[PDB]
């Protein structure tokens, strides 16, 4: 594989989309890798592990319960619900609900916890009170990854989620607990986790999550390191190329495999 940054150049002239990428260090931040790094797109799915954070911070501050059992009805379900169609009858905790969405891509559950949190725009009000001041979520589960050329909704910057992740997962503004909580849900990921795994060479750590939306959009956020250690944080995006979705899957993975082979930088 050629360095990360040449492969990253690549891709874009194999899919013919943009990819934002940005690789960082996880203890302190350290940007080693930047493409686009400033520039807009789709969040798609991955929005769901900013969604827990700011569900983590609710029960930091007593004002939500992993516990409390959530109890919905038919009619609220939207597209692609493996967890929750399951529990119409018994509801599902707030805990479950993280996890349904996080690691099993439950889009109802999703929904159900951005109610919670003041909806889209609640949520768009707790990225800006942990300085994110870029992020936006604008729509629910599923027409946000709707993707459309020049639209900002729901969009992030790779820089952005990157640095949000990061103060999520490490900086204190969590509980100890629940840093560790949010952790565990992207170290489960059943969607994308297994898959990645499967593919690295041994002793290689991931935690993710991962998502997809129109024209060519995909993307991932990944912990990753070697020595079995969560040492980076990867963010990469895709958006508008009309490349199957084996390509792009491929192509990011091929991003991964430059970061791989050089890893030392
Ligand atoms: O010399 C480094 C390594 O080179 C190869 O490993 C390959 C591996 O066989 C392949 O399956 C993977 O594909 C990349 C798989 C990436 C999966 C998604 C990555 C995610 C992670 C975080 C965000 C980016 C995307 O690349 C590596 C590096 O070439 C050898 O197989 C392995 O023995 C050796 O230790
Ligand atoms: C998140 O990225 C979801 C995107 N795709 C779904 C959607 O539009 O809501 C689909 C229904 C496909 O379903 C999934 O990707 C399952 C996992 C969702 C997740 O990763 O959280 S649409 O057909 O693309």
């Amino acid at each position: 594989s050629p360095q990360p940054l040449e492969q990253i150049k690549l891709s874009e002239s194999q899919l013919s989309g943009r990819v934002g990428m940005i690789e960082m260090d996880l203890a302190s931040g350290r940007t080693l890798t930047a493409w686009r790094a400033d520039e807009r797109f789709p969040m798609m799915s991955t929005f769901k592990v900013v969604l827990c954070g700011a569900v983590l911070a609710r029960v930091d501050a007593g004002d939500e319960q992993l516990e409390r059992k959530i109890h919905y009805r038919q009619q609220d379900l939207v597209d692609y619900s493996p967890v929750s169609e399951k529990h119409l009858a018994d509801g599902m905790t707030v805990g479950e609900l993280c996890a349904a969405a996080i690691t099993m891509g439950d889009n109802s559950a999703a929904n159900l916890l951005l109610a919670t949190v003041g909806g889209p725009a609640g949520l768009t009000a707790f990225l800006r009170q942990i300085g994110d001041n870029v992020t936006r979520l604008d729509r629910w589960e599923t027409e946000l990854n709707e993707a459309l050329p020049g639209d900002a909704r729901d969009t992030t910057t790779p820089a952005s989620m990157a640095a949000t992740l990061r103060k999520l997962l490490t900086s204190q503004r969590l509980s100890a607990r629940s840093q560790r909580q949010l952790l565990q849900w992207m170290v489960d990921d059943r969607v994308a986790g297994p898959l990645i795994r499967s593919v690295l060479p041994a002793g290689w750590f991931i935690a993710d999550k991962t998502g997809a939306g129109e024209r060519g959009a995909r993307g991932i956020v990944a912990l990753l390191g070697p020595n079995n250690k969560a040492e980076r944080i990867v963010v990469i995006y895709l958006r508008d190329t009309p490349a199957s979705m084996a390509e792009r899957n491929q192509q990011i993975a091929g991003i991964g495999a430059a970061l791989i082979e050089h890893w030392q930088r």
